[PDB]
């Protein structure tokens, strides 16, 4: 009833959306993955009388449900989605994407590591990405490399007629504990890709992570906090 929806408040196979600004949502839905449920978000953004969707709702069954949430909360055609790095959370639902009509991306590196590790390919390949720092266009937002950090192809989103900073896997939120899932983490480089986005959006005024609740800029740092105590306990 307007909080932020949280793990315990969405059963699997769910989707709730969240208004975040004018044209902007994320989106939440929740999976099992070894055994525990995890929550996951994306993004949402009206493009015109289209919208552009980032990341996929986890799991084909999940984003056919987006879909439809989509359908019944906003009545606007999703016609092209971004996936932010190459794990389940971004790309598992890629196929249902495409199969509905929805032109999909990512960068060459994410569709490489897609490929490789058996997950779903997104179509089409973001150029203009590869080196730390890269940003280009893509509809109503920005697309920014910061380096690796939670994965070494992992983008961010900026939505800058709302000042909205999408952060991805790359920025936790402020009850983490532990910096998450860190199979095909760099952690030793992780706070400097922070400190690349820091710098690029001084104006962010909401940031989102991949998994968890949305705060402001307060989220970037504590982001590099954990990644260096994880690294420090470790
Ligand atoms: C699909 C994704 C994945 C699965 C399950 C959990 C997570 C988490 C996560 C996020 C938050 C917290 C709370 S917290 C900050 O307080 O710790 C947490 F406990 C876990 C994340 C994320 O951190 O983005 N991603 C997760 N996968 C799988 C894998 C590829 C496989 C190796 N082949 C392993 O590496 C992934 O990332
Ligand atoms: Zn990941
Ligand atoms: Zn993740």
């Amino acid at each position: 009833s307007g909080e932020y929806p949280t793990v315990n408040e969405i059963p699997v196979g769910e989707v709730r959306l969240y208004q975040i600004a004018d044209g902007v949502w994320s989106h939440i839905a929740t999976q099992s993955f070894d055994g525990a449920v995890y929550p996951s978000n994306g993004l949402i953004v009206r493009d015109g009388d289209e919208l552009l969707l980032i990341d996929t709702a986890w799991g084909a069954k999940n984003t056919a449900a987006l879909l439809a949430e989509i359908e019944k909360q906003i009545g606007l055609p999703v016609t092209r989605a971004v996936s932010t790095h190459f794990h389940d959370d971004r790309v598992g639902g890629v196929d249902v994407l495409r199969a509905a009509g929805v032109a999909t991306y990512a960068s060459p590196s994410t569709r490489r590591l897609a490929e490789a590790e058996g997950n779903e390919i997104p179509t089409h390949s973001l150029e203009g990405l590869s080196s730390s720092g890269d940003a280009v266009r893509f509809g109503p937002v920005e697309l920014f490399y910061p380096g690796a950090a939670h994965s070494t192809d992992n983008l961010v989103v900026y939505v800058p007629s709302a000042n909205v900073l999408y952060g991805g896997c790359a920025v936790h939120e402020l009850s983490s504990t532990s910096a998450g899932n860190v199979a095909d983490a760099d952690l030793a480089e992780w706070p400097t890709s922070v400190e690349r986005i820091q710098k690029h959006y001084p104006e962010a005024e909401v940031v989102i992570p991949g998994h968890g609740l949305p705060g402001g800029l307060d989220l970037l740092q504590h982001t590099a906090n954990v990644v260096k105590a994880h690294k420090n306990r470790s």
